[PDB]
């Protein structure tokens, strides 16, 4: 540059941060507003969700969402599921100054919807050739305006202020005549995004949220059983295809606990857990797999250095309600059910669908928080892949280099207090088998647990 | 290296171990920069004991330095 001294100001984000938020969350939902065929992600600000698909609670979309930005996710992704046949609301406008009146303006809702997004236009008070455009949502203003009668300036200001963001204008004519006034007239044509939602929709949804990485996923808060399956083989071939996907599930309010905790036993992959209590949060009941929404983003909230164990919930009320042998049938189904342990709603325990089975996948892998560990790790080493594939000779210092950034992670983690003891090391068995142009290695560690039980004895 | 060893050395045992002492250095500089582990370079006694007064044969053996596509980890907890 010219020389000189010029300052450039950078009081962005000086001291406004706090970090009481973390993880990342999938949900295909259904909503009557908001952008379709695309997987958005949303700051954990409702107002966000709000403005971006609504504040409908009668769907999946709204009322999921609420409950996992309270859930406290650090962004939540989005997708809104349609059938083909949804549509976006639309209304025309047309001129008055010649008998035979021409169309000359289109007004389209700017997000599919079938909503009674209305719009208003009335002769101006002041000038003569001007008309005060209106628009409303059964008759509750979003935006007015006045524009002179010439449908080009009229268009570009309908668009041009984000007070009406609601709705795109188009012209159909290059006409500078007077608009005919229109009262309240609903941008009608529009589909909502609850018609014949099947399937097949959901699986297009899970195929465009193969291009993403989560820490959980949910499944739209709907128990439908044949997409259960299709998403536990989808998850199934995401972790063989190096992307550690957990997965949420809750049965229908209908099952009995016996027939939940026999989905519970049906379900035995580690990332599979299933919810069995419902629960109200404000005065509204929440179905089994409303409730793992809240769960599986409460879960990757706490990421690692946490649980859920005994997490106190946000809901009101909990049912159906368990005694201790109840409670015991269900974590030892592997079942996961909320809890009234006090005045409050409380998350029982840390247990998985997996956790039916003992020995060889661990008892510690019937804990939901270990394997969040696991896929962390997973998910940091095959992070390291790029940093380390085909970018060093395998020779000796190769080899000592990749040790020591694992090593050097590793410390990383024990300096966090997560792990109790580790150690990394070559995997010379698998070593001397291994192809010159591959490398093997080995880690052990201990996860540092956490009170789930604890006993008292006294002496008086 | 052709044209400083074509015609301009005299195919006794002194230009050929000359001709072996170049290359020899140039496959140390390779190991130098560690694109070889390990290599060997010799007469090709074999052909050299067929070749024609006029001409020489060589042999030489090489490994380079791989590169990690693929590796694999194994966890214990």
């Amino acid at each position: 540059e010219i020389p000189g001294f010029y300052n450039r100001f950078k009081t962005q984000a000086e001291k406004s941060t706090n970090t009481g938020l973390k993880g990342r969350l999938a949900m295909p939902i259904r909503a009557n507003w908001g952008d379709v065929g695309k997987v958005v992600t949303i700051k954990n600000d409702l107002r966000q969700l709000k403005n971006l698909f609504g504040d409908d609670m009668n769907y999946s979309a709204f009322k999921l969402g609420k409950l996992a930005l309270l859930g406290n996710v650090k962004e939540l992704l989005l997708y809104r599921l349609v059938d083909g046949n949804q549509k976006k609301g639309t209304l025309t406008l047309k001129d008055t100054t010649e008998n035979s009146a021409k169309d000359v303006i289109k007004l389209e809702t700017k997000y599919p919807t079938a909503r009674n997004f209305n719009v208003t236009i009335k002769s101006n008070l002041v000038d003569s050739d001007k008309k005060d455009f209106i628009f409303f949502e059964n008759t509750k203003q979003l935006f007015s305006s006045s524009i002179k009668g010439t449908i080009d300036e009229i268009v570009l200001e309908i668009n041009s202020n984000l007070d009406n963001e609601y709705v795109i204008a188009t012209k159909v004519a290059d006409s500078d005549t007077i608009l005919a006034n229109v009262v309240n007239q609903a941008l009608e044509g529009g589909n909502d995004g609850c018609t014949s939602i099947t399937n097949e929709s959901y699986l297009k949804a899970l195929e465009e949220f193969e291009r993403y990485s989560f820490d959980s996923f949910v499944l739209d808060g709907v128990a439908d059983e044949a997409l259960q399956e299709t998403t536990k083989a989808w998850v199934a071939k995401n972790k063989e295809l190096g992307k550690d996907i957990l997965l949420f599930l809750g049965g229908k309010t209908e099952d009995n606990i016996k027939q939940i905790n026999d989905k519970s036993k049906s379900f035995n992959d580690e990332n599979i857990v299933n919810v069995g209590s419902s629960a109200y949060y404000e005065n509204i009941k929440y179905t089994p797999s409303e409730v793992a929404v809240y769960i599986a983003a409460l879960s990757v909230s706490k990421g690692i250095t946490g649980s859920i164990c005994n997490a106190k919930t946000i809901f009101e009320e909990v049912e159906p309600r368990l005694s201790q042998s109840e409670v015991k049938e269900c974590l030892k189904s592997g079942t996961l059910v909320l809890d009234f342990d006090d005045g409050d709603v409380i998350i029982v325990d840390d247990v998985n669908t997996f956790k039916k089975y003992v020995d060889d996948k661990n008892e510690a892998m019937g804990y939901i928080s270990n394997i969040m560990f696991i896929n962390t790790i997973n998910k940091d080493t095959s992070l390291k892949r790029k940093e380390f594939v085909g970018k060093i000779f395998n020779d000796a210092t190769g080899q000592t280099t990749v040790i020591c950034a694992l090593k050097k992670y590793f410390e990383e983690l024990m300096s966090q207090g997560i792990i109790s003891e580790f150690n990394v090391d070559i995997d010379t068995e698998l070593q001397a088998t291994a192809k010159a142009d591959e490398f093997y290695w080995k880690w052990d560690a201990v996860k540092v647990d956490v009170m789930k039980k604890i006993y008292g004895t006294g002496y008086l």
